[PDB]
């Protein structure tokens, strides 16, 4: 019941997309051609 | 009704973003440069 509160999915979803961002930021910086 | 309802929105919203983060990991993993 607490992992399928709204506020804890909110929490985990920020903080996923704000790894995924920076990952996507060092990919995007990694860039040869 | 049920499909436009704000918990079920962040529930897909949750599970597609969990599944991105693994995707996006496995991309960058696959790294040969």
């Amino acid at each position: 019941r607490f992992n399928s509160s709204n506020d804890e999915r909110i929490r985990v979803t920020s903080e996923r997309v704000e790894n995924m961002s920076m990952r996507l930021e060092e990919v995007n910086e990694r860039e040869h051609s």
